[PDB]
């Protein structure tokens, strides 16, 4: 049979200078386990690659260096804008193959996110902890680890999609085995963007909005910002698709929504008006907003204590229209309950003060 | 052949205590002309009916009283909530047939607006000047008069739709002759709501949003409010469909938009957040907002100096989802240019101060 939850367990980074405590697997322990149990390959993908920035990030880079010398095919995908440290990486690991990826060469807007590991088509990690020393040591992250072969194999097919966009000289099946119409143990992957989706994969933009509109009781979102206007290039881009489905739940359906976003800029007139209007919604409706100032890459979504959505991208226009990433989705009640515990901890954390304007 | 503009001319009410001046036909002159030239019937429809509130409104009620005594079938449609003056009306005009209409007996939300006259299938008026003494004398209104038989006949078919919903005891073809796909002289009627639209008529909600998204240069709107949340019954109703298409034009397409809305309530947390965010958009984009405090029923929309939309309803959720009304639409360059002159006059009027918060 198929195990419930697809052998998935929560993984996150809790720095020492932060009051976050949990019994889940740490990101440092997760990456070290993938390298130790590696017998065939290690495929890593993220935007920026800079493990040598912290102590724990350098140890993971050393275990990965020893793996490539033992005969393990290690491929690291990184967007061509995180190419600043490329000369530093190849000088330390001549065996690890580093590949610069530009998924959007037509307009140069789409960035490579992804943020996932996969090894031997058995073990894998999916979260917002990039291959940087910060995400492993000093920055709060969140993700899921799974040693289930059928699930990690479906994630490796996502790696084959992004690998084809290497910036070198000159067929892609865009294959998937599980989606919202056929999950594996109550777990499936949503993908992005739409022009790289193919015909079988599920667009993460549609799946998130569908779960936001199908909400019945609670909506818990811990992202960096929900400001529906993000500045692409040097101009403003208005995209309230996710921002509307949330307020539609709080006003029309009376959903108790708690948003934990990062602190906004005092000079950004766009983030100012977004915040002052969320302040007015907390008075009339059951909306609650708290802000944080720490370095946190967590992108969490929980609906009705029944569905969970952990991703590396942020709920905004720039990400869900151009950026390419893989998002974790699960409806397993036992796995969602563990994610609910994480949001309750962060909501009352000392680093989460109530929104004041 | 067919005349350009479909024999349409602008009609409005400019009270003496207001600095509004124009050479167009007045509403008092318009209603008096329809009654004088009446030879068969006079069909009137509006929400509230109270002509005896002002002097000019009483004169129109006297000319209409003399018409019913001369042998003219006069039918007055009014929503069952404007029924307070019904006993006062029938006591003064026993020949005029007054009919109470409730277009929404399932949920009791949809109100009868319409706000139009039609006589002999030749002359007609379409605007926001209800059959009240205020709309004729003391309240600024706006509308269009046309003695073109093919156009007034298409408006009378709208009267046959609302007349069928009389609250008395117990087939409706919902016929139309002209729409956006087949205008008459560059003029057509959009209708509302959707459950009374039939299969041939055009929903005003779709036509307005289509013209708002197809804007290329300018958007001029003079309505009562653009607050995307209106309180139905005793609860809040979130509906940003029109509010999104406007901001999508100003931010994504850089459309110079000038909104002339009424003053908002200091205690309405919903209108407060709506205003403070329009204030932030005027700083970054080319948006301009001015507010008025006078009694004004004008509902005007001008796009690219090429399309005009005069209606009796307001751009909000309660109206374009339940209320039943008929809206005037025209693409005639000569008629739109005259409407542009009206908006420019109102934008710099003494009753239109810049939005301040
Ligand atoms: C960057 C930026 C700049 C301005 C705004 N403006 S806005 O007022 O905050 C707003 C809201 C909004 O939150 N309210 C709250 C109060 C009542 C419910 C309607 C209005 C919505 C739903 N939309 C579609 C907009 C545009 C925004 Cl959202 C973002």
């Amino acid at each position: 049979s198929v195990p419930a939850g697809a052998k998935c367990r929560l993984v996150e980074t809790l720095p020492e200078n932060m009051d976050f405590r949990s019994d889940h697997l740490t990101t440092f322990e997760c990456f070290n386990e993938i390298i130790t149990l590696a017998k065939k390959y290690i495929y890593i993908a993220s935007f920026c690659c800079n493990p040598l920035s912290t102590t724990r990030g350098a140890l993971i880079f050393d275990k990965l260096k020893e793996a490539s010398e033992k005969g393990i095919k290690i491929i690291v995908l990184l967007d061509e804008r995180g190419k600043r440290n490329l000369g530093e990486l190849q000088s330390h690991c001549p065996d690890i193959n580093f590949i610069t990826v530009n998924i959007d060469k037509k307009n140069n807007v789409g960035l490579l996110l992804g943020c996932f590991w996969v090894s031997d088509d058995e073990r894998c990690y999916v979260g917002n902890a990039s291959f940087t020393g910060g995400s492993i040591h000093t920055i709060k992250t969140l993700g899921v680890y799974s040693d289930y072969p059928p699930l990690a194999t479906d994630l490796r097919r996502r790696f084959d999609t992004f690998k084809a966009f290497n910036s070198a000289k000159n067929a892609l099946p865009v294959s998937t085995a599980y989606h919202i119409k056929n999950p594996i143990g109550g777990v499936f992957f949503t993908d992005s963007p739409e022009h790289l989706l193919g015909y079988s994969r599920d667009l993460d933009t549609d799946v998130v909005i569908d779960k936001l509109k199908s909400a019945k009781t609670s909506i818990d979102i811990e992202h960096l910002a929900i400001v529906p206007t993000t500045r692409v290039d040097g101009n403003s881009y208005y995209w309230p698709d996710i921002y509307n489905s949330i307020i539609e739940a709080a006003i029309n359906r009376g959903v108790k929504i708690r948003l934990l976003v990062g602190n906004w800029d005092k000079n950004d007139v766009y983030s100012m008006a977004t915040a002052r209007s969320l302040d007015a919604l907390c008075v009339q409706n059951d909306l609650s907003v708290k802000v944080f100032t720490i370095q946190n890459n967590t992108k969490l979504l929980i609906v009705d204590d029944e569905y969970v959505h952990i991703t590396s991208a942020n709920f905004d226009g720039t990400h869900y229209q151009n950026h390419g990433f893989v998002s974790f989705n699960s409806i397993d009640k036992q796995l969602v309950s563990e994610a609910k515990k994480i949001f309750e901890r962060d909501w009352v954390s000392s680093h989460s003060k109530s929104l004041k304007i």
